[PDB]
């Protein structure tokens, strides 16, 4: 057995074949790769569905009691059963390109590719990360590339990678469940490789609700963040390498997560709770890492570990407005004072 494919299904019935026919028209031996489907306690007809594939396609077909609030559960109960040598996570509203299995199998026996990122194509308007995927590369770092800016599921591992170092998913959780799953497999994998010869992962948008846009409390996203930062810092790696890898997370988490602007969107009634758990993320930072982050970050970071939600806000206000209370123009950027008696922040561009 070479790959599982691994499902997650939650009423997925107005899509599920669209997925299953992509399976179903894959010209890969169905005799060498399962698709190992876990349903998330569905009240729809997506078993039966999935039931017409049962000669087209080798299945692990299985149900839990009740719905476990998230993609996690679904996928840790698909991977403790999966026994392929690989193991590739496709979501029930997506589908693979037809080529996808055996250009993955010809590129990872060629390169024996521990964690191997496929391209993605966004259908129907749905967004997809394109910065890391431009040339197909046989060995990529979390340093020399962009990998740390997709944490998706929707790549292809080892399934050895992920079970000798105890790697799954965090469940009842709506989102954010994949970053700490595939950072993880990025710090154990002993080669990381890129593939791009064709478009393989499509991400779909369809109607109702995607689990990207449900709801996650503050302290649950960002005890997955602290966990996160606790990952890198703990790895075997050099200890300057895991600096420089969570000053990169931190770069992209708050350039892009929900973190970017939050105290100027969020209730102000609410801020607090985020303030306090953005800080139990941000304190399990060490200070040293501010200095590699890019500058306009500092001041955010220094605010977020001090828990000080007044001086965060009018930083991020002064940002928007382009008003600072005091700032220095030197080497074409700017070293800014957002409030008396607070310290310059220097370099920020
Ligand atoms: C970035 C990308 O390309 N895909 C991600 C995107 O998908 P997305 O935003 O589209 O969320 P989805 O609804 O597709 O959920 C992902 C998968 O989990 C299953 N599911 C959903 C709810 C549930 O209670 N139980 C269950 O098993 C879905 O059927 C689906 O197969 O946001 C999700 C939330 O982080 C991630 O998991 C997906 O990998
Ligand atoms: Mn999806």
């Amino acid at each position: 057995m070479k790959f599982s494919v691994i499902v997650p299904t939650y009423n997925s019935e107005k899509y599920i074949t669209e997925l299953l026919n992509s399976l179903a028209k894959q010209d890969f031996p169905k005799t060498e790769f399962e698709v190992v489907v876990v349903d998330d306690c569905s009240t729809d007809q997506t078993l039966q569905i999935v039931e017409k594939y049962r000669n087209k396609l080798n299945l692990k077909v299985s149900q839990l009691e009740t719905n476990s609030g998230g993609p996690g559960k679904p996928r840790n109960v698909a991977l403790k059963q999966a026994e392929g040598e690989f193991v590739l996570f496709v979501d029930s509203d997506d589908y693979i390109n037809k080529e996808t299995l055996k250009d993955a199998a010809a590129f990872i026996d060629e390169h024996h590719s521990d964690v191997l990122l496929i391209k993605m194509k966004g259908v129907n308007g749905r967004g997809v990360p394109q910065s890391m995927f431009k040339e197909t590369a046989p060995e990529v770092t979390l340093l020399n590339s962009r990998i740390i800016y997709t944490l998706s599921p929707t790549k292809i591992y080892r399934t050895a990678l992920l079970k000798d170092n105890d790697i799954y998913f965090p469940e009842e959780l709506k989102s954010a469940e994949d970053q700490l799953f595939t950072m993880k497999a990025y710090l154990n994998a002993n080669r990381i490789s890129v593939l791009s010869d064709k478009a393989y992962y499509y991400a779909t948008k369809r109607e109702g609700e995607h689990m990207s846009s449900a709801y996650v409390s503050p302290e649950d996203f960002y005890e997955v963040m602290r966990l996160i930062a606790v990952e890198i810092l703990n790895a075997d790696l050099e200890e300057a390498h895991k600096d420089q890898i969570l000053a990169e997370f931190l770069n992209r988490h708050f350039s892009f997560s929900r973190t970017n602007g939050f105290s100027l969107k969020v209730k102000l009634e609410e801020q607090p709770q985020w303030i306090n758990a953005l800080g139990d993320f941000i304190q399990a930072v060490p200070e040293r890492v501010d200095a590699l982050v890019m500058s306009k970050l500092r001041p955010l970071l220094h605010y977020a570990r001090a828990k000080d939600i007044d001086n965060y806000r009018t930083v991020e206000e002064s940002y928007r407005q382009g008003q600072y209370y005091r700032f220095d123009i030197v080497d074409g950027k700017l070293n800014i004072q957002f409030n008396e008696g607070e310290p310059y922040f220097e370099g920020i561009d």
